[PDB]
């Protein structure tokens, strides 16, 4: 039996949302999200990892295009390949496509390996929320009532199942008898709940939550 409600923000392992601006690197944001939580659960420190790394270094090899977007599970290769990625302090974010720049003096994570949940199981997806952390997934965004979402449990009936927007699960809930995810999203403190979408949870995969998520791991060692 699992927790009836679980917030990662509440053990201290999300850091600030984040704001990717007209660069489309939500892909980005969300891998580094994963890995910072992770990270503060192995060294008791949270620290933001550097989104701009991914966009300039995590490149074609990784199938990632910068601000055309990417992959959070080939984002985990790349620190895994890289042997690090660095504090978003040392490599800040500029929204913009640049030369990759990555540092090792300034390395502030690792990645050991990564975990694919399996299609559309929303039960894995919270089991492995209460057991593992905050999941990177994909949303299917492309829907004016999401940019006007401003609070409650989000459910747009034209959602399909197809993603195409990188965001970060981390938690989930029932509240007012509606069954959420919760999302930290990259749009800002200005977007829905000081930067978080509750969407809808147990009705079909709606926006395609559970399609595609995944998550890293930092081991001892
Ligand atoms: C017409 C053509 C043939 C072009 O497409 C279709 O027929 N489609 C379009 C795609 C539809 C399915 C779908 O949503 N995804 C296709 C499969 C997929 C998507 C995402 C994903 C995750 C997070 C985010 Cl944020 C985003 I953004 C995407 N992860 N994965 C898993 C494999 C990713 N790869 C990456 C490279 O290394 C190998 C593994 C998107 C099915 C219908």
């Amino acid at each position: 039996i699992l927790p009836d409600s679980v917030d990662w923000r509440e053990k201290g392992c999300v850091t600030e949302v984040k704001y990717q601006g007209s660069c489309g690197a939500s892909w980005a944001f969300s891998a580094v999200g994963a890995l910072e939580a992770q990270l503060k659960l192995k060294t008791g420190k949270l620290v933001s990892l550097s989104a701009q790394n991914l966009v300039d270094c995590s490149t074609e090899k990784y199938g990632n295009k910068g601000c055309n977007g990417g992959f959070m599970t080939t984002a985990f290769q790349y620190i895994i390949d890289n042997k690090g990625i660095d504090s978003d302090a040392s490599y800040p974010y500029k929204a913009m496509d640049q030369k990759c720049q990555y540092d090792s003096k300034y390395r502030a994570a690792t990645c050991s390996k990564y975990t694919e949940l399996p299609y559309g199981r929303e039960d894995v997806l919270k089991e492995a929320v209460a057991n593992k952390g905050p999941v990177s997934v994909g949303v299917d965004a492309r829907h004016p009532s999401f940019f006007l979402y401003r609070s409650g449990v989000y459910y747009e009936p034209s959602c399909t199942q197809n993603v195409n927007h990188g965001v970060l699960v981390v938690g989930y809930g029932d509240l007012n008898g509606k069954e959420y995810w919760l999302v930290k999203n990259s749009w800002g403190h200005n977007f829905g709940e000081e930067g978080y979408i509750r969407m809808a949870r147990n009705k079909g995969n709606h926006c395609g939550i559970a399609s595609f998520p995944s998550y890293p791991e930092i081991l001892q060692g």
